[PDB]
């Protein structure tokens, strides 16, 4: 929604009401759901080759007492520069370059983009401090492909008993999964131009050295790497990926895999009239998940989704989103862990903008 | 503030700025007030009987300092649809329909509002999880009548031990009053075309395990009822209503009244050059209020108010409020449970867009 | 940034999004700064020499992750009237008058502002609940000569023993340092023409029952006074202050400084092509320190700042700070009352609109 465009600066506002609600018998999940999304992107246009820009994108919980707390929080903050041709940078809270590739299968009604993805996870998705340089024909030498430099420093909690450990970004009382040391990732796509799309995304990151004294991951590094392909043409998404992970993606209360493998899939078809049915299918198998002093492989997150969405226009949507969870139920290992084994039905209605 | 309207969306933030200041010597509400509201209302046009719509009200404290917590949280969120004359439908954060009268009745400069009213107490006020659907002329067959049907899914906290207790959006340490299990509510309007209206409301609803066992309220489900009349013409407002309730509104620190009687009454008149007026009075009898062990019929709001407000323009204006508490501050019941004994004088003074 | 401007209503959004880096060997600076400010500044014409406005402006951090909790609050909420040239009046959360001083020599690339003023601390910077009048020709006597009397209610914590102590708006375990009584301030400001302005002002408070019994800092009057000069013209901008509170200005973890004498300047040059460097120097002495059952006189805040802002237009800016901190490291002082004495280097990328 653009409300402002003068002295060459656009100002937009954008967001969502999103009316929600759970049926599942996890007690954590049923329920009133309703939240939105308020942010702004501006942009200025310092001269015919330059532009600036900052965005800003926050969530505000509406399902809680007007008594409750941390309701809301930031999911992006960052300003970058373009310059044409050449390539843009930004810094601030922004996506991760592992999202390139998870983007394209993060398309669900309501679930998905969940298999591996968590915010502040290294540059799984959404985190702090990461500088972004990216650029769209790979510097000249190749029109239509997509390259992507990322460099996130430092977020580690404080020690109450030493003052010269962490950063001022994380609280003493972090879960020390979400932290981070510093690391760079590696990111790029490409359109074919018959409706086929490739991208692929490689992140490394040092891990802090409380995740390597208090996780049950054990290494000095976080790694992952992605592939995706899409199929986006005559009324058809197909969106697959699969990645992995080392050392870095959390599970349950307080777990981290040494190794994961993640596959999700997402098949979807669109009608001229509004309505968008989409199968999806997302796994994520942990490995060498130390449990007692002895390893085991488990499956963290597994489960495939049906519904649809349907769109009575750019601003109206409303829709229906059934996850079936895979996870054994009888496997004592995800209740005690904390992880749901229950199914979900969500019914939105959403007003955009 | 109709910021943007294009390509069949409509879009206009709204609020104000209160600087406000209570004299009291109840010492827990005396003092600086300031707050803000902030949010949007956003309509788009379907086709020409189908429009969306979705709305956002924030309310912000600024009268504690940049370190404290919780100044800030949602009023309403909600996304629906109006299809011409069938009416409307929306969810979310929304107003409860026994507000359909006691907006009538809480028309005061600062004070009113709150003889049985309280947010997040079913459908007295603002809820979450709540389906209102509208019809505001009996389906183009009757002007001036409006009904509402209503439906407010449960809102219950977990156990600590349990995990069969609760809602997503409630935590065990919420306060067991502003729960609630699944209720309907029912509304209906009419103006006679006199400048004189007349309504009423019922809702009914199950109250939740945790609210049958840890309050000092028995029964199987909350329920109240409410009429009131307003003659609204000719510079005049008069607008009183009853409401009676049952099992649900809560009262000082850990009370929910077995039985209320609820009965609010306001005289205003409207100058032509700006002031405002208005005499009120409100009171809420409490009935078989469980104590220690023992039942007691107790006043639980009881004030009469007098106030003005200048308005020198749409988009500012100034009052003075002052409650005249009638409660009996030398009876032990009230410090005991934390109920106010004292007066109140407000001066506000509002910029609005 | 003007998105409204119908029927004598305007609102502007302004704030920006700041791309904030940190490099200390301070483990409570270093990493991610991120943050954004949002807000509005609305003004309607009641009528020919009338003037309403609002103002609101939010910082929210978004340098912490999506589960962090207090990532945002207010700096500025006030409603107020401007009777054309007789001067303005507002209220609400609104700047110190001290701060008509202070505000010339904060004005470094990132650090500064910080000899004495600290938030919600009486007048020295923004508070709660100020009254503040405002005159832009000294009452008609002297024309360019700015006048400001300003009135701060009481602001003071509730005792959970007494429960008629304190003020609404200062909540359980409020730092009684950052309280206040009443207190009211005078201010004032002239422009020579040649690009000279002096300014000064003065502030004096009552200080609650509880700040005379649980600090370090004794007496029963907060007070303080500050006077400037700078010049701004011929692409330089110097500007100095010095400044002396009493009883009132906090410093480390648990305390109060009884008495202070600070000391500011900045000085700048502003290159053509947008290079904007600036050296400063800040310093305030404290005195008569009640640190452990002995007075002492040290350095509560002392250091240089050398950087500069780059401005790509009006729209976007980068900048680098470099702050080197003079204060004694090794003293006992600091670190017994928490005080950092490390250095900090920000870098920064801003979007603003």
């Amino acid at each position: 929604a653009e409300i402002y465009n003068k002295d060459g600066n656009k100002l937009d506002l954008y967001g969502k009401v999103d009316g929600l609600h759970y049926f599942s018998s996890d007690s954590k999940k049923d329920g009133d759901q309703t939240y939105l999304r308020f942010g702004f992107k501006g942009e200025t246009q310092i001269n015919d080759m330059l532009t600036g820009y900052g965005q800003w994108e926050y969530n505000v919980q509406a399902n809680n007492t007007e008594t409750s707390s941390d309701q809301a929080w930031t999911r992006l903050a960052f300003a970058g520069i373009k310059v044409g041709d050449y390539g843009s940078f930004d810094y601030g809270r922004n996506y991760g370059v592992l999202y390139d590739v998870e983007g394209w299968t993060d398309m669900l009604p309501e679930f998905g983009g969940d298999s591996y993805t968590y915010a502040d996870n290294f540059m799984a998705g959404r985190a702090n401090g990461v500088a972004t340089y990216r650029n769209s024909d790979f510097f000249g030498l190749v029109e239509g492909l997509n390259f992507a430099l990322q460099y996130q420093g430092k977020n580690e909690g404080q020690n109450a008993q030493d003052i010269n450990v962490g950063t001022n970004n994380r609280s003493s009382d972090s879960d020390v999964r979400f932290d981070n040391g510093d690391g760079f990732g590696l990111s790029t796509s490409y359109d074919f131009g018959m409706g086929i799309s490739a991208a692929a995304a490689y992140t490394s990151s040092d891990r802090t050295n409380d995740q390597m004294t208090q996780t049950n991951a054990r290494g000095d590094k976080a790694e992952a790497w992605t592939a995706g392909l899409k199929y986006d043409a005559n009324d058809i998404y197909l969106a697959t990926m699969y990645s992995e992970t080392r050392n870095m993606t959390p599970y349950g209360n307080d777990g981290v895999a040494n190794k994961t493998q993640n596959f999700e899939v997402t098949a979807q078809y669109q009608f001229d009239f509004g309505l968008r049915p989409a199968i999806s299918y997302l796994q994520s198998k942990g490995k060498d998940l130390y449990n007692n002093g002895r390893y085991a492989d488990k499956d963290l997150v597994k489960y495939m989704d049906v519904g649809a969405t349907y769109y009575f226009n750019r601003n109206m949507s409303t829709y229906v989103d059934y996850k079936i969870n895979l996870l054994d139920g009888n496997d004592k290992f995800y209740e005690d862990n904390g992880i749901s084994t229950d199914n979900i039905v969500a019914l939105g209605l959403v007003y955009q903008f």
